[PDB]
Order: structure tokens, then C-alpha cells, then sequence
């Protein structure tokens, strides 16, 4: 309960739903009105420390920079964090925003020689590490060639190494799959006309077969890519509720469209090097991290493609790790953290990274039942995956740590009462039953979670199960005979009496296979009298009478 | 190997077969053409002992007689024994073969008062007994309303007689559904209006709503027993190949068409007292257990009805007895007379007539490895079917005497070696298992069929699940890394791997489930990683990472 500070209401709601991109861009455009800096630039480096590769996002703070001549001491340690070595965005935009800072810092008409050296080596690093694989390059290559062209040869060296550059600025671009190809070709054969008309025909010549693939490859490019969207903001102000993803949300379409461009490329069509063909995997991998960010199976896929291809035990862990941070309620990140830091011998990381996950769960189930608390499917998946993620978590602690620490957190969902679901009890049986083939200590477990479940014909039919599977003979019919007026629309229930009624019969008592039959006709008339004879006798759950007798059936 | 004596080739093959009719019938039409007599009716009474209710051969035996004056010494056993209380044949063919001596010993010309009187008495017991139950009836009715229509009264008491049987007959016909309706309703009102212009309109008026509800339920029956057909030979040089059926055969489009009749009947829709509904039924049933006498449901739903109604713990026993001699290898006949032989305390029948199953399937499984030994898929429905009533033989002994018993039993089946299927030897490991929950016997059964069964994707397949099951995780790996390269197609080898890498995740090692993991994307490749990484996480049976968190799998 806060007054009315509005910093303080956002905060609040950031602390909540720290993956929520859009509160942070509040929070943000609420700092810059009111000039107060150093805020401003505490907001973003928690978005920073949280989202790394986020290239959109570090687009957002430079501009607000640029909107203000230039200070560098501000800009370059920015510049060198998004760039750095590890943590390397490597997106268009942002590339677009760092030549546009190396071209106005590097004056070309007031430093001469070096200058352009500079600003060139700059344009080339963009191409080396994005331009030749994203292929909605244009702009990018555009303002390249005009650079190159627009230069004016002082001296007889100059003249000579601009051929070049504008040779081998062509010779790069015509060959991969881009949306400039059939222009900047007819801007390469009148070029070549131009430069020399010896060597014309030979020049043109020796790209043409490449360019027609690129072209060809563009296309398959343009039919998988499809409805490929790529909308999120780049500036503050342009940044709305709608074109930055709500926690935990992705557009599964878009997902398939992601994961398709990938498996076009994971193929090497354009026969790349080792190094070239992994780069461009690398690249289209953090495309799609960014903007389906939110989708536990591109981290997935990301990180164990990193950590295939060369050693460096550290690598799986690097990705899922980031994409942990996207999304820390995801059980298919916190498992395979976990598998990772069990790998690498990190064992106490095991049980935080799990912990992790089930803390944030914790808050969203707490949240949800709070803010609707009349959405009961939604509620009862929440509890499910809750309970799910504690199941996973007590049985890898029981592996890994014994008996006396799974014991300990199945205290602790006791306590959460009906907020978890059956299966804790369920799987605690089973952890409890295998410790040395005993049946009293797991069916008190089971006897208690009856206590909240008995009314829930799942939970009765998974207890019968463990009962058959323990053979506890008198226990399996107590149980039955107790909850059949209490289990939950039939279904379940016709097929519960079928799996009681043929325990029994390989138990005989007969009268007992009777009477539980007797009143299975009467709670199901209408079902198959021989039918139901034919299950009561299947061996290893093939119902042979059926197979080898009642064939019709 | 006999010589040239037809006689004795004769008995071998019925012998091998003797549910084989046609089989008899040739050994009859021999000993009738040589005159040996002795031999006929030895041949005959075979086939009574085992085909009791089926009419259709009491009518031969009766026919061949009629054929060559009436010799009531011999004549009238046959008729005593088909006719009897306890096994009582109730059919239009040999009821009209009933009349017809009866008619023909009780001379009405000659006999006068006593005989119109005795012959009377027949055909109602025709009336009484089948006559308003079979709807294709006709020839009966007809000929006792011209019977009757034929008396010359001779005094007033004949007189005032003969017009009450002849209503009599026709209040009890017309209310029927029957063939003979529209046209025995013409002659009914014709006769009305002769016998008493004064009482037709209030008699045939009486009758009339009852008649128009016969009419419409013989048009319901019409389409019911649409294709329905019943042509078993009624006389010995009547029957061939064809209209007989095979050892075990029945066409169930058939078998259909009887339980259909019976479901329309078992409603009770003519408003029958209890007794005659119970006899309407019976009739009906009857007739469907001589047409598809080798159904083993048609004698399995008849004897439960009849057991049903009333008391008498012996009811039941006796129609699925019945239903055996017709069947003695149905499984279904052979469990369901053990229930009743155990239900009423006969031990020693329930291994008895479980026997009679196995032996009977013993001489089928040698005949059809003799007689087409290439035919690979019967000769392994054969062979299973074998192993599956030894499977539900083990258990019921073991059971009902004990360990020492099913041990003994377990021993046969190893010594049939590969004459039998797999199950035999699982089943045997799970009651070894049970004892006192020891794993060390059991294991060693299961080594053993791997003799025999190492490259059986399905043994190895349940052999893991009982290691599994049994938790005897260090064999669990060593049976699987030694079956990969032994096991039959993929599917099973497919789902295997998921069984062993899903067990050994719970049981840690990591570095065992990694590379039983490599080894799996190297024989499958192109097999989702992430959907196999959910598929190893699921927590009892449900692939909850999927369900709550990659939905769109």
C-alpha cells in the first residue's frame, strides 16, 4: 500500500513480473520526464542484467542518447557491453545504431586517411558478423555502397583500392540470400561495364551461377519465412503494450516459423566452413531468442546446438541459463539446469536452480488465485504443475541427497495441504514403499492424502493402482468398496471395477469377484456381460478370449 | 495306418474330430448300406451324447426309421430320449416327425372316441411347447386346423366340441407373431360369420387389436432375421459338407442375427407371463445353439439367462457343459465351468476341465503343424493360445493348491520348449516374485526363456518391465544394452529405449542415462530431442512438461 508515487506502484509491479518488458519502458519513460538520470540508467541495466541479448532493448538506450552532439563517455562503455566477447548481440538495428555513432565520430571530410579506415573497418565488421546472413539486409548494404561509391579517389592508390572494396562489396553480397539481389545485380553489371570493359564478361561471369542460387535460396527463404514477425520497438516512445511480449507469452505460430528457418539452415545449403555455417546458425538462433523470447524450446534448442558442436563443459549451461531468466517459472529450463549443473559436478546448483522454479511458481498460483479467483481450470493446471515440478524436485533430491531430504520436502506440500495436488502423495508412496519393499509407512501417506482426495476418482484409481502394485490384497477392496459413491462421474469409475474385479479373481474368494460384479451390473447396466468376462481374464493386459476366441469382439 | 477298410479310417478322423458331423454322417450312410444296424445306432448314440439338443440329428434317426409299417420297440426309446425332461429337444421338424407317428399309431377311423382324443393331445403339446413361439410355423398350424376342420362331428357333443378347439386355435394363433397371420385371419372371420351370424362381430372384435399388434411384431421380427438361415440337414441323404459345420465354425453374420432375436425378445414385449416369457426365450435360445452351435457365446449368454431366473446351482453348469462337448477347445466354456465348479465346491473338476481345454488345443496345435506347417501366423495363434490357458491354469493352481503345483505346471510348459509362447515364462516370474517378494527364482526363469526368446521384441519388452517393476535397476540396463542389436523392428525397439532411459533418470548416473541417450539419437535419428527429454520426465504416466508447458506438442 503506497500513496500516490507512481515510482513506487511501478516498482512494485516490475518486482511482480520482473520479465514484463513494457513496465520497465513505463518506469523508464517516467525517469526521462522528470530528468532523473540516474535512474534511468538503474532501470535499464536491471533490464540489461536480466535480458543480455535483448539487441532491441540496448537499441532503446542508445537512441535516447543520440536524441541528446554525442558524448562518448557515456555511449562506449554501452557500446562495449552490448558488443562484448560473451554477452554479443548481434542484431541489424543495433549494428546500424554503432556505425552511426562510428561514422559521426570519425569526421571523414576533417581526419582523411585514417578516418575512413575507421568508419570502413566498421561497415565491415557489420558484414562479417550480421550482414551476410540476415537476408532483410538492404538498407544495411545500401548505405554501405554508397559509402564506397561516394568516395572520392584523391591519389592513384585510393583509385585503386576503391575498385576493390566496391568489388568485393559486390562479390560478398550477390552470393547468400538476401531482398537486394536482383537490384544490386544490375548495379554490379553496369558497375563492371564501367570499371573496365576487357574484363566485363569475366567478372560478371564468375558470380553469375552463385547469384542465381542466392536468388533461388531467397525464395525457399521467402516461403518458409512467411508470417515471419519482427515488430518489437527499438525506441522508447515506440514502445507499446502490444509489440513487447506479456510474461511467459509467445505467438506459437511465429514459434514455427523460428524453428523452420533454423532447420532450413541447419542443412549448409550454401556449403559453408565449419566456422561460417556456425555462425549463421548462431545468428538466426539469437534472431528468434529475441523475439519469441519467451518460448522455453528456442533456449532449449540454442543451448544444446551451442554446446554440441565443441567442448567447453560451460556452454549448455551459458543459454538455458539466459533463457531461465526469460522465463524462470519454466520446468523444461529448470530440469535441464539441473541436468547440466549435475554434469559439471555444481551439485548445490542443482537444488537452487530447482527451487528457483518452484518459488516463482509459487507466486504465480498465489497471484492467480487472488486476481481470479473464479477461473478454476486455470487455477487447477497451476496446482498441477506446482505439485509436478515438486514431484520432479523430491525425487531427484531422494536420489541425491536420501531419504531423509525427500522426506523433508514432502513435509513441506503437506502443509500446502489441498494448494498441491494428488500426485505428491502418490509419488511419496512409491519413494516410501522402494526404501525396503515395507507397505505400512507408504500407505499411511496414501490413508492421509485421502483426507483432501477421496473424492477425487484420479487419485482413487492411482491409490489402487499402488495398492495392486504392492498387493496389499484387503486394502485394494476396503478401498474400492469405500469409494465407489464417492468417485466422480463413471468413466473412471466402470473402469476402476474392472481393474478391481480382475485383481481379485487372480486373488480368488469368487464370491468376493461375485458380489463386486453383481454390483458392477448394477452401477453399469447394459455393459457386455461376456465382454466384461473376457477382460477379467487378460494376462499381461492382452485380453486374449477377445484375440484368439471372441474375434468378432 | 489301416488298409483298405473304410470303417476304420472312418473312426480315426472322427476321432481326431469329433464335433465333425459330416464325419458321422459318412460313417452312418456306410454301416446303412451294409445293413449293419448295430453299428448305426452305436454311430448315432455317439453323436447324442455329445450333440444332445441338436434336433436336426434326432430327425435323421427318426426319418430312417419312417422310411421302412411303425415299429413302436424301437421307435418310442428314440422319442423318450429326445423328448425327455432334462435334455429336452424343442423343434418344428421333429415335433412334426412327432405327430406324424403318433398319427399314424393312434388310427382315428379304426379308434374313434380315444384316438381323435390322443392325436389332439399331441398337437396341442406341439402348440403348447413351440408352435406360438416359432414364427415360421405355417405347416404346423395348417395342418391342425384342417385336422380339426376335417372332424365329422357325429353327435351334439362332437359338434359343440369341434367349434370350441377350432376357436381355441385360432384366439391362440392370431395373437402371435407368425407367418401364417394374414391369411389365418381370413379364414377366422370367414368362419365366424358361418358358425354364428349373431356373435362374429363381438368375437372377431375381440380378437382384432391383439391380431394387428401380432401383424406388426412379425414385420419387426421380418427385419430383424432379415438373412437369418436355417437349413441343417433333417434327413441322412440330406446332408453334405456344406450344410454342416466345420469343427469350430460358425459364420458370424449369423451369430449376430440370433442375439439380436433374443435382444428383441428378452423385452417381453407380448406382455408373457413369467413362465412363458422364460419359455419364449428358451425356445428362441435353442434354436440359435443348433444353428451356430460352435459359437461359444450363444451357450455362454444361454446358460447364465437360464441360471438367472431361478435357483438350482446346477443350471448354469449344465448348458456351458453342453456348450464344451460342441467346443472342447473355447477357452471362455472352460474358464466359465471352472467359476461354477469352484462356486459349488467341485474341486477337482476345475483342473479337470481346465485339462480337457489344454489337451483338446494340444491335438489342434499338432494336427495344424503336421497338416500346414507353413502357415507361420496360425500355428503362432496356436501356439499362444495354448500358452494362455496354461498362463490362467498356472495361476488358478497356484492359487487353489499352491506354489508346489504351479511349479509342476511351469515345468511341462519348459519342457514343450519353443511349442509354446513367451507368457508362460512371465507369468511364472511374477508368482515366483510374489512369494516373499525375492527376486533371485524369478530372475532366473526369465534368463532361462531368453534361451529361447532373446530376439523377441515383445519377451524383451515385458522382461524390462518386470526388472523394472521388480526395481532391479543394474540387470535393467544389462538386458536392454544386450538386446538392442537382437531386437525385431523398430516400434518396440522405438519404445524401449524410452522405458530404459525413463528408468534410469529416476535412478540417476546421468552419465549412464547421457549416453543411453546417445546411443538412442544415433539409432533414430531425426526423433525430436525436447519431445524425448519431456518424455523422460514424466511423473506417473503423464507427460506433464507438455501438457502444462509445451502445449503445442
Amino acid at each position: 500500500r503506497d500513496e500516490s508515487d507512481v515510482i513506487g506502484k511501478l516498482n512494485d509491479m516490475i518486482e511482480e513480473q520482473p520479465t514484463d518488458i513494457f513496465l520497465y519502458v513505463k518506469l523508464l519513460k517516467h525517469h526521462v520526464s522528470l530528468k532523473q538520470w540516474k535512474q534511468v540508467y538503474e532501470t535499464f541495466d536491471k533490464l540489461h542484467d536480466r535480458f543480455p541479448l535483448m539487441a532491441n532493448i540496448w537499441c532503446m538506450r542508445l537512441s535516447l542518447e543520440f536524441d541528446k552532439e554525442l558524448d562518448a563517455a557515456v555511449i562506449e562503455p554501452v557500446l562495449a557491453r552490448c558488443l562484448s566477447k560473451e554477452l554479443g548481440n548481434n542484431d541489424l538495428s543495433l549494428w546500424l545504431s554503432y556505425i552511426t555513432y562510428v561514422r559521426k565520430k570519425n569526421d571523414i571530410i576533417t581526419g582523411g586517411e585514417e578516418a575512413r579506415n575507421i568508419v570502413i573497418q566498421a561497415f565491415q565488421v557489420v558484414v562479417d558478423k550480421c550482414a551476410i546472413f540476415e537476408p532483410k539486409s538492404i538498407q544495411f548494404w545500401n548505405e554501405y555502397l554508397h559509402f564506397l561509391e561516394h568516395w572520392k579517389p584523391v591519389n592513384k592508390f585510393e583509385e585503386q583500392q576503391r575498385v576493390q572494396y566496391i568489388r568485393k562489396l559486390y562479390k560478398t553480397l550477390l552470393c547468400q540470400p538476401m531482398d537486394c539481389l536482383e537490384s544490386m545485380w544490375q548495379r554490379y553489371t553496369q558497375w563492371e561495364q564501367d570499371v573496365n570493359q576487357l574484363t566485363a564478361r569475366r567478372h560478371i561471369g564468375e558470380l553469375s551461377a552463385q547469384y542465381m542460387n542466392a536468388r533461388s535460396l531467397y525464395q525457399d527463404w521467402l516461403n518458409i519465412t512467411k508470417g515471419l514477425k519482427r515488430n518489437l520497438p527499438i525506441t522508447l516512445n515506440q514502445a507499446t503494450e502490444s509489440n513487447l511480449p506479456k510474461p511467459n507469452e509467445y505467438d506459437v505460430q511465429q514459434l514455427l516459423i523460428w524453428l523452420e528457418w533454423i532447420r532450413w539452415e541447419s542443412d549448409n545449403k550454401l556449403e559453408l566452413s565449419d566456422d561460417l555455417h556456425k555462425a549463421r546458425m548462431t545468428y538466426v538462433y539469437m534472431q528468434a531468442a529475441q523475439h519469441v523470447c519467451f518460448a522455453p524450446e528456442i533456449w532449449f534448442n540454442m543451448a544444446n546446438y551451442q554446446g554440441e558442436k565443441n567442448t567447453d563443459s560451460t556452454v549448455i549451461t551459458k543459454y538455458l541459463k539466459l533463457g531461465q531468466q526469460c522465463i524462470p517459472n519454466s520446468a523444461v529450463l529448470a530440469f535441464s539446469l539441473s541436468e547440466q549443473y549435475e554434469l559439471n559436478t555444481k551439485i548445490p546448483e542443482i537444488e537452487t536452480t530447482i527451487l528457483s522454479c518452484i518459488d516463482r511458481i509459487h507466486l504465480d498460483l498465489a497471484a492467480l488465485m487472488e486476481d481470479d479467483p473464479t477461473n478454476e481450470s486455470a487455477i487447477n493446471q497451476l496446482k498441477s504443475k506446482l505439485t509436478y515440478v515438486y514431484c520432479v524436485y523430491m525425487n531427484t533430491m531422494k536420489r541425491i541427497q536420501g531419504l531423509a531430504a525427500s522426506r523433508k520436502i514432502f513435509g513441506k506440500c503437506r502443509r500446502l495441504k489441498k494448494l498441491v495436488t494428488p500426485d505428491i502423495y502418490l509419488e511419496n508412496a512409491y519413494i516410501e514403499y522402494h526404501i525396503s519393499k515395507d507397505t505400512k509407512t507408504a500407505c499411511k501417506v496414501l490413508e492421509l492424502g485421502l483426507k483432501y482426495f477421496a473424492t477425487d476418482g484420479e487419485y482413487i484409481n492411482k491409490y489402487l493402482d499402488f495398492l495392486i502394485y504392492v498387493n496389499e490384497e484387503s486394502q485394494v477392496k476396503s478401498l474400492f468398496e469405500s469409494s465407489i459413491d464417492k468417485i466422480s462421474d463413471s468413466h473412471l469409475l466402470k473402469m476402476i471395477f474392472q481393474k478391481v474385479i480382475f485383481f481379485e479373481s487372480k486373488v480368488g474368494s469368487l464370491n468376493s469377484v461375485r458380489t463386486l460384479e453383481k454390483r458392477f451390473f448394477e452401477k453399469f447396466p447394459e455393459v457386455n456381460k461376456l465382454e466384461e468376462f473376457t477382460n477379467k481374464y487378460k494376462v499381461l493386459d492382452v485380453n486374449y478370449l477377445q484375440r484368439l476366441e471372441l474375434d468378432y469382439m
